[PDB]
């Protein structure tokens, strides 16, 4: 089941090309119905915090932080690039890089959940791309401007409540190019072990947002570029780059 | 004036021993008041995002920064019973080596993109006292200081916040079972609060009611399950905050 958030923060679930409103993600029908394209779409999630996994295709899952500032609207389906909330190219860096991820959004909260029951804590499966300025990500503190600039993190277009998060394909285009691509099921550390691993010392809250770690195939990115990341089973998240930033004030 | 959080999240303005609820932070009165002692103060803010600063009493050139999750916030001790309300922070399994560092946190009032130094204090709602928990084994082995941080009641904050003070003329005092650890003189700050406040906001946009850590004083010392921990900033407040036992084996 696609879930959705739209427009002042509605909640919603895609049939076909109908939204039917809910109260809450995935709850009982409000009565209300829009057709998609009418509809401004935004990230399916409402995260108190936002947490990543590095290398995961290590002992433990490396792991960092994104605000939700780096929250950034997927583009519409029915009218992708018209739609897609631009993220700029920073001012500060001049190696922006990009890295299309599975997301999962935590239903449950979690504290020290074993492996074996964290997939029944998972609202559902959304699509991201971890944007990344490498270097500052080499010479600063920590990854904060790296990983968490605003904008560096378009999320959507929705997500979906069934799915194997080990048996799919994460596949990200770069202008109609093929740049990458990733079976979830060389995942080095599975989703249940990753939200397992992280309820052991923070807990996660009912619509947090959880990276699961990038594929091979990493580049560089260009103001302008558009980007489209397919995952099977869940949809395709559209965004781009918009023109290069000049100083803040 | 003093404004703080208490019970279901409802927001007061302090005024002696008594609270007065208003609609939202330093809002209107809503005409309800409760006794301090009658009530469970909450950490006086509703932060989308923590960003802490590093190294910041006397060098790097840029502020060194990191961000906890609203997760590490705890429960400041009600002043009028300390160790009996503080909400304790479990010393965690994962680390044998947490220590305490206070600092001067603020509260971000309007929202921050873009703002020049000189106008970042404009911006401010008030400021409050914090304890910037860190598991210092972990944060030199791990990708990032995420459980280094980041960890459950890592930030204990409070008790309340102060909306008129200058940032860079008070003191930052922090003491542990009794004895003074940390001294620092906040115009002794590498980076001013406007300064990190105005930096930060060159590529992270700062929401109302985040909070924003800035640094601590030398005295950076271990901590031991049962410590009672006690940081006061001039003008602002005392926070109370102690170290609950260790924590064996998540399962």
């Amino acid at each position: 089941m696609k879930i959705l958030r739209f427009n002042e923060g509605r909640w919603g679930v895609l049939e076909g090309e109908l939204v039917l409103e809910t109260d809450g993600p995935g709850g009982n029908p409000t009565g209300r119905r829009y057709d998609l394209a009418s509809v401004t779409l935004l990230p399916p999630a409402t995260p108190t915090k936002i947490v990543c996994v590095g290398r995961n295709y290590p002992k433990e899952p490396g792991l960092f932080l994104k605000g939700p500032n780096a929250l950034a609207r997927p583009g519409n389906p029915r009218d992708p690039w018209g739609t897609a909330e631009p993220v700029p190219y920073p001012f500060f860096t001049e190696e922006l890089h990009y890295e299309g991820e599975l997301a999962v959004v935590v239903g449950d909260r979690m504290r020290h959940v074993p492996p074996e029951k964290a997939l029944d804590h998972v609202l559902g499966y959304t699509v991201a791309v971890d944007i990344t300025a490498r270097d500052v990500q080499k010479k600063d503190l920590q990854w904060v401007r790296a990983k968490s600039a605003d904008k560096f993190l378009p999320l959507g277009p929705w997500l979906e409540t069934d799915l194997n998060p080990q048996d799919t394909w994460v596949r990200t285009y770069v202008n109609g190019t093929l740049r990458q691509e990733g079976h979830t099921s060389q995942m080095i550390f599975s989703v249940a072990e990753i939200l397992s691993y992280i309820s052991t010392f923070m807990t996660l809250e009912p619509l947090d947002v959880v990276l699961t770690g990038t594929p091979e195939g990493v580049g560089a990115l260009r103001p302008g570029d558009r980007l489209e990341v397919a995952v099977e089973g869940v949809g395709t998240l559209f965004t781009l780059i918009g023109p290069k930033e000049e100083r803040p004030w």
